């Protein structure tokens, strides 16, 4: 059994009182549901509030979320209930706390007294042009343009950050990553770093865009999109490591799916569309985070169906990972804590096998390990194809799910 959820959004900064304080209180409440993980934001000084625009990586205290004792002490009320606590790791690109005699800000400082992380140019990728002196590899991945591209190539800064990490995990209390900008560098690089920390998991975002067309919607057909995500895995590892990936695919195709075209759920090969219905294993779903969703609503989830998006995932293969807001804010709490209910009561988990039954435009049927049956859509009746023995179990606006 295994299920993550994401512990804040991108207002998350501002909280009164301190973020972390307030997760404090959130603990026992998602314990209860059934998570395993909890996904953390960058814990440390960022230039930017909400931890994406990391400067002083040791310097936690500086952190809008909170200080070191207020972080430590989330993790372990966590630890306390079971649930690992996975840390927002972002490391493509990284700012520089003073200028150099160019007046370019470039010279880093890691946050403590000797001179780790106490990088200078030399450490940053060449051909990001603003910030390099030309005297480093070029970058091994995509370009952040508001901040210094890390070389990671360069040996010292493979072994700092690794260290970093092997910290974060020892006096902080971490368990696992998530990679932010992971399209940022390779997955070879990427590889290094998961190897080097051993951690409990290591789920990267690596978001690329979908194929659409002429009137914007995703296309039907989205291998592509999902074997470039199997390709990072790996490239990574595969099943020797623990790196895994957030299922754009299925979040891009289910956003379209729920909009009256259920029939986008299945591929020809009658398996899932995402990266679910190939590696199940290795894919995080979701129905939306702090970038898609939120107050950043960069793709957002059909707002009026929200539940059939975590009926969904929560009772299918892959990873399921319940979004902040929906558990608490919008008032599913009880919709979604009872759907994990039903998906451990039955001990499903992510290679469950999927047996779809209906891709109708408006109504999308599927039983999982033959024990759970669900329903999305605007059709009323799909009695024809439950089983036999199957009861109605939980259910809620075009939604509803079976077990026997
Ligand atoms: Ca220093
Ligand atoms: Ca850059
Ligand atoms: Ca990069």
């Amino acid at each position: 059994h295994q299920v993550l959820f994401q512990g804040f959004n991108w207002e998350s900064w501002k909280q009164s009182g301190g973020w972390y304080n307030m997760m404090m209180g959130k603990v026992d409440d998602i314990a209860a549901a059934g998570v395993t993980h909890v996904w953390l934001p960058p814990p440390s000084h960022s230039v930017s509030n909400e931890g994406y625009m990391p400067g002083r990586l040791y310097d936690i205290d500086a952190s809008k979320y909170g200080n070191a004792a207020e972080l430590k002490s989330l993790i372990g009320a966590l630890h306390g209930k079971g649930v690992q606590a996975i840390a927002d790791i972002v490391i493509n690109h990284r700012c520089a706390d003073y200028k150099d005699s160019r007046g370019i800000y470039c010279i880093f400082e890691g946050g403590t007294s000797d001179g780790r992380l106490d990088w200078g140019p030399h450490m940053i990728c060449r051909d990001d042009t603003k910030y390099s002196d030309g005297t480093a590899n070029l970058d091994t991945g995509a370009d952040f343009a508001a901040a210094p591209d890390i070389d990671h190539l360069n040996d010292r800064v493979q072994r700092e950050l690794k260290e970093w990490l092997l910290w974060l995990k020892s006096d902080l209390g971490f368990d696992a990553w998530r990679l932010d900008f992971a399209r940022g560098y390779s997955p070879e690089m990427a590889k290094v770093y998961i190897d080097g920390t051993s951690p409990s998991l290591a789920v990267a975002e690596v978001w690329d865009n979908m194929a659409t067309g002429g009137d914007g919607k995703p296309n039907y057909d989205q291998d592509a999109h999902r074997q470039n995500l199997v390709n990072w895995v790996d490239k990574v590892g595969g099943a020797a490591s623990a790196g895994m990936v957030f299922d754009f695919t299925t979040k891009g195709i289910l956003n379209a799916a729920v909009e009256g075209e259920l029939w986008r759920l299945i591929d020809p090969q009658g398996k899932a569309p995402g990266v679910m219905g190939w590696w199940p294993a290795k894919a995080v779903t979701f129905v939306d985070n702090h970038d898609t969703g939120s107050t950043q609503a960069m793709w957002p989830f059909p707002s009026d169906k929200v539940m059939q998006g975590y009926a969904y995932i929560l009772t299918h293969p892959g990873i399921p990972c319940i979004f902040y807001d929906h558990f608490f804010n919008w008032g599913f709490k009880d919709q979604i804590a009872a759907l994990v209910a039903i998906r451990k009561r039955n001990g499903i988990t992510a290679t469950s096998a999927l047996k779809i039954l209906m891709h109708e435009g408006d109504a999308y049927v599927a039983e999982i390990d033959g024990k759970v049956v669900v329903k999305i859509g605007s059709r009323a009746d799909v009695g024809a194809v439950i089983p036999a023995g199957f009861v109605t179990s939980a259910h809620g606006n075009d939604y509803a799910v079976w077990e026997k």
